[PDB]
């Protein structure tokens, strides 16, 4: 009874989805449709009281946080070593990235998607161009840190092989890709890394997991009641 | 040997300090004085190019991020396993808290200190009552989530014993305590939990680690050159 409560629109759900499918981990997929406000229902509030996705249920055990969910599945299903290496220092490099991204690249990628596309297209709320400029400037800074602090001259973020870190980072970078931002343009080292990550994960799986975010621009505007319920949740999300 | 680059004024450094000292981990303490902008010096930039503390140095290996540092020390020095339990679901509970706090409690506790004390006292910069109110209301939301999602009816955040999760949370909560917020007042579940954490950590060590944050209201204001150097760093920290 392993169940993953996911919406492929969100960066953390894509990381969990790709991981579980790549490693042939059997699970029931429960799609929690975020644009319909399904995560705000009483039925989802029973699974996760915080009313957020991804959420994991394994028997009677409930787990939140994509980093925790990824580590739980890594250990329980005994996946290959490269995802979270046995080696003390390689493991630490994975921990370093997973910790760093929460307050930096996660935030920057999220704010890029919402200020450029999901506020004016989906919630019908225009964003000032000064706010959008500042957001994309901050995106540039985090992308530069991704290159200079993590990737540097290596094949992958923490070493010669893909790890949990590369999975979290690539699903994050696809948020502004879906928003139409020039993420990999003029960043050749990131561009070749993306292609290496796509191959390690499986290109077909990569494409499949990113079908929803790549069409975020074509979302019909929200329902006036749905917009009302989602607005404080989104404002607390974007900070 | 092992070197820990710390400033006990900051929440993540206190967590690392308390962990290394409680577990009798031999290290060389390198105080990096934030108030004097020592983290911005060319000498510290060699240790950590990101110019932030805590930073670990163990020979040719350098590590950032307090969560990564705590886990690396956990593993290398074979500390008691209650800090990071071997049981999969208990270890997940620790991972769940460590992941959650980065964008919620860490952020509120850091903003409480800066908007209530460190901007007006140390940097001579007034904060609007509206900004401070917003910050302290968000702190109350995170304190309620700490109680309702994590601590609940248990002795500690993840079960019957202390873990790395309690260490991160207690050092976070002492940031608004040092700013003069009535954190444990009217929250009896948190107040008794604090007493259990202090008892488990050892009261003398707990007090030693918190000597600087409890004196933050009395820091002499920065001169105009130090202020000018620290202001863009502080604004990137306080978004
Ligand atoms: C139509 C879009 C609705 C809102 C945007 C969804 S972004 C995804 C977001 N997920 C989280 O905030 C959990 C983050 C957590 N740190 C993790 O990694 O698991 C969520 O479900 N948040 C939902 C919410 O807070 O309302
Ligand atoms: C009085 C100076 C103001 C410093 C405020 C915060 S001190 C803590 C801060 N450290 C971090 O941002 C690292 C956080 C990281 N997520 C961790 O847990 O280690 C820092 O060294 N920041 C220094 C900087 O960014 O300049």
């Amino acid at each position: 009874g392993l169940e993953l409560y996911l919406d492929l629109l969100s960066q953390p759900c894509r990381a969990v989805y790709i991981f579980a499918k790549k490693n042939d981990i059997p699970f029931e997929l429960r799609i929690v449709d975020l644009i319909k406000g399904q995560h705000l229902s009483d039925a989802f509030a029973q699974v996760n009281p915080l009313k957020k996705v991804p959420a994991l249920k394994d028997g009677d055990f409930t787990l939140t946080e994509s980093v925790a969910i990824l580590l739980y599945l890594t250990r329980k299903y005994k996946v290959p070593d490269y995802w979270y290496p046995q080696d003390l220092q390689a493991r630490a490099r994975v921990d370093e990235y997973l910790a760093w991204q929460h307050t930096t690249l996660r935030r920057s990628c999220l704010r890029a998607l919402w200020h450029k596309v999901m506020f004016p297209v989906f919630l019908g709320e225009p964003v000032s161009p000064q706010t959008l400029a500042a957001t994309l400037a901050e995106l540039d800074v985090t992308l530069q840190l991704l290159e200079d602090k993590f990737l540097q001259n290596k094949a992958f973020l923490t070493g010669p092989h893909i790890s949990l870190a590369d999975l979290v980072a690539i699903t994050e970078l696809m948020h502004p890709v879906g928003a139409g931002c020039q993420v990999f343009e003029g960043r050749p080292k990131l561009a070749t890394w993306r292609q290496r990550v796509e191959a390690a994960v499986g290109e077909d799986l990569f494409q499949e997991a990113h079908e929803v975010i790549l069409k975020a621009k074509d979302f019909p505007p929200a329902d006036p009641t749905i917009k009302q319920k989602l607005m404080p949740r989104v404002l607390a999300m974007i900070r």
